[PDB]
């Protein structure tokens, strides 16, 4: 009895260890299959390593550039700025109260009104009528409060100046008399008006030629962050395969330590065979 037992035991034990055999083998190839794509991974991680390098690089190049325009007209608008800053009460009370404003003020007191966006006051001329509008008696009302006027002009801060604008005050840009240096031997209000006319005008020039820039360094920053997206994508794979690789690795041992025991079990029921015989 016993001894056809263990005989059906040996014989029943036999493909058991032919299956975990296979499963050991099986196992094998899969952690070389993964370790293998777990490698193409990481060039493709490599890849585009660089490809999100070179992309900050080309998004820099553009910033760098586009602000090199910029600071072709931010100096004078800061340096116009700080001057107005310069100014104290009296210095727009005495220009209002000019009674006589030599041409230079009327000019600089015109361009302001002007930028600021105000409806002249159509004057005689010395052609017989030949309405001239004359911006004096409304600049005045805008020096009637010194603090307002300073404050509004602070308060600018270009972009709405309309394309009207900038061609209604070509003509003053133009001018050879509304140069600020000049202004000085007259007024120093109007100087200060003077130059910050004169830069919020190629501001206002070269910040139309940085819509460009700006346009590119924005499409510059989403090809990044495409090529991020994509990277980070891919070193989560890299990092999902690893893992994967690691508990087949266990499983694998888990596969040995297996055989080892069936083996054992194999040897054991052998052994009391010739034994038995």
């Amino acid at each position: 009895e016993d001894v056809a037992k263990m005989q059906e035991d040996l014989e029943s034990m036999h493909p058991l260890l032919e299956e975990a055999a296979k499963d050991t083998m099986l196992t094998m190839e899969q952690i070389k299959v993964d370790t293998a794509i777990a490698e193409e991974t990481r060039n493709s991680v490599q890849t585009e390593e660089i490809k999100a390098n070179e992309k900050a690089k080309k998004a820099q190049a553009i910033a760098d550039d586009a602000q090199k325009d910029l600071d072709e007209a931010l100096p004078a608008l800061d340096a116009a700025l700080a001057s107005l800053r310069n100014l104290n009460k009296n210095d727009v009370t005495e220009v209002r109260a000019m009674q006589r404003p030599p041409p230079g003020v009327k000019l600089v007191i015109e361009a302001v009104c002007i930028m600021k966006g105000i409806k002249p006051k159509k004057v005689p001329g010395e052609k017989p009528g030949t309405k001239v509008d004359d911006y004096w008696e409304p600049g005045k009302g805008l020096l009637q409060d010194p603090g307002h006027f300073l404050e509004s002009l602070f308060k600018f801060d270009k972009d709405n100046i309309g394309d009207v604008v900038i061609k209604a005050i070509q003509p003053y840009i133009d001018n050879e008399e509304f140069q600020p240096a000049t202004i000085a031997k007259v007024s120093k209000a109007c100087t200060s008006i003077c130059q910050w006319v004169r830069a919020m005008h190629k501001y206002h020039f070269v910040a139309k030629a940085v819509e460009p820039k700006r346009q590119a360094l924005l499409e510059a920053q989403d090809d990044l962050g495409v090529t991020q997206r994509i990277l980070d994508e891919a070193k989560q794979r890299l990092r999902e395969v690893e893992d994967g690789i690691a508990t087949m690795q266990a499983k694998y041992r888990e596969c040995i330590t297996k055989k080892e025991e069936l083996e054992l079990k194999c040897e054991q029921c052998e052994q009391r065979l010739g034994r038995a015989g």
